């Protein structure tokens, strides 16, 4: 069907993506970036945020597949000698999908913007001090004080959250989880310090308590946002799919890629 | 209906179980312990695991509540002074059943046993050096060496589990959690470090290297097993059920536990 | 003798600073703010820092006094009830004075700028990823991925340090201690994970791979850099001289901060 | 002079020892295992630790040496291949001696017994519920709750006490560095959470609260103790001498045992 293919932009990549556009040439292939059913990312992590957010609002008509040509790649989970393989196996169909649960996060001014995150949303100061009630389900949980927080989506469990010390959850939990960055915690200030998981339709709420500027990060796309009244995390109902042609389950990768190879 | 009524054994604790018997006695409720439909424990949260154990061969048909006559109580969120209401309203019944996932273990020999945690299983070595092989859906995960391992419960997680740097999880997500005891990590070897989160069907399997005794706990139950050739971890299909009242949340709970009250 | 007066700014702090002027005024005490041999700061933890700042070129002859007029004061022990006994105890003298190491931070160019710092030198990037690499008194270490480090004085240690993750150290020993900021751990990417203590004449330097732009903080003062080729840490020869009326250990002193008091 | 070697038993180990023997049989090298001035051991770490406590009475008049002829080796630091070099160098004398701090511990009854650490001394419970007073120079700092302690002297940084969160501390520092092993921390129990590191001359004391019997670990030696009123670590006035012939600096043995080699 309709498909396109992004590349990191060195030469391995560009040249395995014209080399996989010419073998899909081979087949009732079309090549269409404006309305593929299948995007192909070539490169690493990075690379496949850039394509996932590249496509985020034809999210459910759409199957993701990765290849890595350097090193780890947790989304980018095929290596490029198997380019061909994966040309004819996804020509002929008969794939199954996995979808990953996704993050919302809604800033609310004094206006709404929402976004998408498939690895985490994190929040930081403007450069003064850090400080916003935590308000879960309208209820007020902790007063935070300290450099940050970050909102993970399960697959982006192995990323930033596992940085910060945050669990690493199976992606068919649909979940999200929030880690902090460097309490204080003395006799006047106090979080809970524990990592966070959250179920579906539990709402995260940070308010700010003076300073109202705030770098918002979503997915490594960093934001200064002004004048905020509100920052909101819940789990999306929306869901990002992945083209499916082998197993290699989630517990496999993340030892491939933190504990042996 | 039927009920019993579990005390600490205190002065406090016992004086408070002949006042709520004596308020049960002006209604349509029958003291018995051998088959109840609903279990109070007066006490803390050891008394309330007790509890537990004692009909957790009737989880099923029994409905729980908690009276807490000390400090904390993350399952005995009732105060002494709401006992009367207590009676009065659980007479009357009409209240909703809350339900918290729990945790299996199988111990394996050369026969099988089994065990239900609502808090946590834990492992240990006999007092010479622990290593054991980690096994998630019959894949070698990781050799793990240290000083155990620690399988939590969502409602388990505010317990040991927190103190080991788990993730705090709402209870409901059917899952289970596992977090390191002290491990090694050289050049030589090698532990993922961060808490694991696994859902409903997925099976982790410790399996032992050299030594075969182990400390095995199940809610602060401790057990010397010998000749073990593999303990099994998997969420039960088997749940807990609270009797609730009111509206108390977890995240409130967390909040009056850990934050402030 | 010679004596000034830094004043945190409320009416609270302002005032205390004019009665404690005029109860010097009854003693051969001069107030002179150019070369003061006492310096007295009155608020609190961040007044205290402005003061050593602001005579950071005559450590070694003044002897530093902190009152703290709000919660907390690591290093403003002293109690405004307490005013009144302060001035006739410094008016008198034979009072004893203790010494806390300092560290000193060189930042080299393509010239040289050297700092001193009471509690601690960060640094992170200019926004976007921070690599360096670590090596210490000339041998390579590790090349370090994260949002950034910490080098800490001992009496710094109860400040950001604490919140990273490490170790509490007595200020009578001549050391710094470096703790990383949410650093990357991979099957690529490796740091050492733990806190680092150094002695006395140990060089920790801090060497650029490709963006040479970081932001450095001395005691919250924070300056962007540009064209950066090396961040140098040492334990500094200059040392802060407290006045010491009474004896309040260290110990004593972090217990009072964060277990109670 | 006067020398013995030990060995870890192995093949390897054992015939290692027997060629140096025979290698030193052609120098004025007399072979004393009562009275040596050069112990060698040859195994690994736990090989070394044994060779160190089977003369912790001679330790001034001895300097220690280690050959790894596995892995790791933070205090055997030298190659079998280099065991020819190693015999002519040590025979020919002309080395430079390095010490490094111990721990002694006092374990108080109601007698007194004291021990000598390379590594580390931990507490733990008896099997039953840890708790106990933690006191600083006869100032009461802390009630600890939970699984146990460790006391760490520098060298001893990289082992047990890393595991625990503990920071690495160069050895030329005279310090002992304490770990907790999970402590509760809720709204009732409170603990300072932070390895705590000490310099020579503070005295820190263990004092029971409830249960007296405690297992008390010396560099791996673990003995249940009973009846015990105090338990008290102070840097020791003792120091283990290594015969030092090559420079290897204690951060690239670091690197080399955690970063890569
Ligand atoms: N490019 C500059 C940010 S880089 O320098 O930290 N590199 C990111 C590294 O991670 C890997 N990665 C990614 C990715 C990616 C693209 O970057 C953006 C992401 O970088 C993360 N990030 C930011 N600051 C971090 C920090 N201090 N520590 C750890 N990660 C950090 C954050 O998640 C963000 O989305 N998603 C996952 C995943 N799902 N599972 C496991 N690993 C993952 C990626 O392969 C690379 O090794
Ligand atoms: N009795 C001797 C073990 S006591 O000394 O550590 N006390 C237990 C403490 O905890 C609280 N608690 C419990 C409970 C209970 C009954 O003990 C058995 C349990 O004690 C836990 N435990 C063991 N070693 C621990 C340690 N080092 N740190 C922390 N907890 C530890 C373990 O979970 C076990 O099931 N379940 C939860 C819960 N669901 N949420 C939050 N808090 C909870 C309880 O209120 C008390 O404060
Ligand atoms: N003003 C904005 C930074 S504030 O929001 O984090 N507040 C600082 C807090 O700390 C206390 N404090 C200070 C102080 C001070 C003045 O700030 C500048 C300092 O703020 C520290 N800081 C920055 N980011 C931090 C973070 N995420 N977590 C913890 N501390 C952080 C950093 O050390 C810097 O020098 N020195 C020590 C000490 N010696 N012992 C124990 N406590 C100390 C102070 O009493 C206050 O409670
Ligand atoms: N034999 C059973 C205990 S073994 O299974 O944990 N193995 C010990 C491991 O360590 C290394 N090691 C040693 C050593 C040794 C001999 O064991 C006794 C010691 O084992 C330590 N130990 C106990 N439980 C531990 C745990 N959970 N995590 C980490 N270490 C633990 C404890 O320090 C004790 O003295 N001193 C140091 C050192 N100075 N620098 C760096 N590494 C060191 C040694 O090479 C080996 O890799």
């Amino acid at each position: 069907m309709k498909y396109m293919i992004t590349s990191k932009g060195d030469e391995k990549s560009d040249l395995l993506r014209l080399n996989m556009i010419a073998g899909f040439g081979e087949y009732d292939m079309e090549y269409d970036d404006v309305e593929p059913e299948i995007v192909i990312s070539i490169g690493g992590d990075g690379t496949f945020l850039s394509a996932f957010h590249q496509y985020e609002e034809r999210l459910d008509e759409i199957a993701f597949i990765g290849i890595h040509t350097g090193h780890l790649g947790f989304y980018a989970d095929w290596r490029p000698a198997e380019a061909d393989k994966l040309v004819k196996l996804l020509a002929k169909g008969e794939y199954q999908k996995v979808s990953y649960p996704l993050l919302k996060t809604t800033v609310k001014y004094g206006k709404e913007a929402t976004y998408l995150a498939l690895n985490e949303s994190t929040v930081k100061s403007s450069g003064g001090p850090f400080v916003v009630d935590v308000v879960i389900n309208d209820i007020h949980f902790e007063r935070f004080r300290g450099d940050g927080l970050c909102m993970s989506t399960p697959s982006g469990t192995t990323a930033y959250n596992k940085s910060l010390g945050g669990a690493l959850m199976h992606p068919s939990i649909e979940a999200m989880q929030l880690t902090e960055m460097a309490s204080i915690n003395n006799r006047v200030y106090r979080t809970i310090g524990s990592p966070l998981v959250f179920p579906k339709h539990h709402v995260v709420s940070l308010q700010p308590v003076n300073d109202k500027d705030f770098q918002i990060s979503v997915d490594h796309l960093s934001i200064l946002h002004r004048d905020v009244q509100e920052i909101r995390y819940e789990v999306s109902a929306k869901k990002i799919h992945f083209a499916r042609f082998r197993s290699f389950p989630f517990w496999r990768r993340v030892h491939d890629s933190f504990i042996e190879d």
